[PDB]
């Protein structure tokens, strides 16, 4: 059985004080979620250490939202794997569409970041997804296959999460049809050498479509943006039925 | 007199443990430094909170190495001004050439980040600098004029530091001649409405050229990369002599 992973991508939200208030409201709500479900909060760099303290010994895992591909060096503004493992966090989001759109991320640098994360013992969540223009031009399959191939060069597929996030579904409320997400995620799984990789859907997941999305046989989890920002919403997604 | 500011840009170096060890060796060496000299360490996001607790009541100020231009939002991996001011830090490096080279920074986004830092009460250090290609083409002056103009739209020039870092001098050991840094920095100062702005030189500053660089009439400080990584080196740069 593949691992179920419900991950919240806070993006650029929440001071440490706001993160603490979230956790005050969130921890009681997921106490009885099935123990086998992995719950991850992927939070700003400046929230990691404080939240690490508040979560130690509990079930909730922390993720960073980026990591650089070198161990150290002349990359002003970047955070290294060693900085993250010192805090003891478990996950890192890599290759998110917003870093490809705005901040120069390529398939090649995404791959290198994944490798750096793995060698440090972090669990990478590699994000892939086609644009509206690519989808409209009929290019989804080719784009996704190429992002997966380039993203996974030399990557250990026993320590890997993939999130399919069609770019047009991110933050728009235009959730991808669950059967179409299943279709593309099935195509991703076909490219893999380890078919047991957890593959998530992301893109306007909310408490009212999580059940339907998780009901798809190829889909093993969700990377949740806006609906992960408040406790009750994210808890209902963690507590998806059945 | 303009404010003298000696800033260390650690770039992607130092875990919290390594940052703590640096401060142990560094604090004794600048205890008696001239009180008029502002000493700044610009450190990775994950070191800011821990170092801040070790620095209360001291003279050493902290800077971050980036900040985003929006207060919050869908910018996975980015840190907002509110996240930094919560920690209480004083400075932020903006528009460093490494962000422009690798991570999609433009003059326009550097400007917007400067505005965000200022509105939060952070002191921005805006980095400008020409490439080797632009330098060899005789385009330094036009390039710098353009970066300063675009970088400073709507910017409060009473809360502003500029670092001139010719790109070919960064991390190479090819330090720009002091009188040439002085010449270009004079041209920068001519473009400002507030002539009292602190303008730093950056690019292979070390303990053996800091005296000559600081003696130039237009140069008010230094943004120091590799030579800020260990305490004895950086202290001698803080303790520059006539
Ligand atoms: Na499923
Ligand atoms: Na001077």
């Amino acid at each position: 059985m593949r691992k179920i992973i419900i991950a919240g991508n806070w993006k650029m939200h929440k001071t440490q004080a706001e993160a603490q208030a979230f956790l005050q409201g969130f921890k009681p709500l997921i106490e009885d979620a099935a123990e086998s479900r992995e719950v991850v909060l992927c939070v700003p760099f400046t929230d990691l250490s404080g939240m690490s303290q508040q979560l130690h010994g509990g079930r909730v895992r922390l993720g960073a939202q980026n990591v650089h591909w070198e161990a150290s060096g002349a990359y002003t503004g970047e955070i290294s794997a060693a900085m993250l493992t010192e805090i003891g966090i478990h996950y890192v989001v890599i290759g998110h569409s917003e870093r490809r759109q705005y901040f120069g991320e390529t398939d090649e640098t995404a791959n290198l970041r994944v490798l750096a994360a793995q060698k440090a013992g972090l669990i990478p969540i590699l994000c892939v997804g086609e644009s509206k223009a690519q989808r409209d031009a009929g290019e989804t399959e080719q784009v996704i296959v190429d992002q997966v191939k380039k993203g996974l060069v030399n990557v250990d597929q026993s320590n890997l999460v993939i999130a399919y996030e069609p770019i047009w579904a991110i933050g728009t409320g235009d959730t991808c049809a669950a059967t179409e997400a299943n279709r593309v995620i099935g195509l991703i799984r076909e490219q893999l050498t380890n078919s047991q990789v957890t593959i998530q859907y992301g893109g306007s997941v909310n408490a009212n479509n999580v059940d339907e999305i998780m009901a798809q046989p190829e889909i093993d989890g969700a990377l949740v943006g806006g609906a992960s920002l408040e406790p009750q919403s994210f808890a209902r997604i963690v507590n998806f039925q059945p």
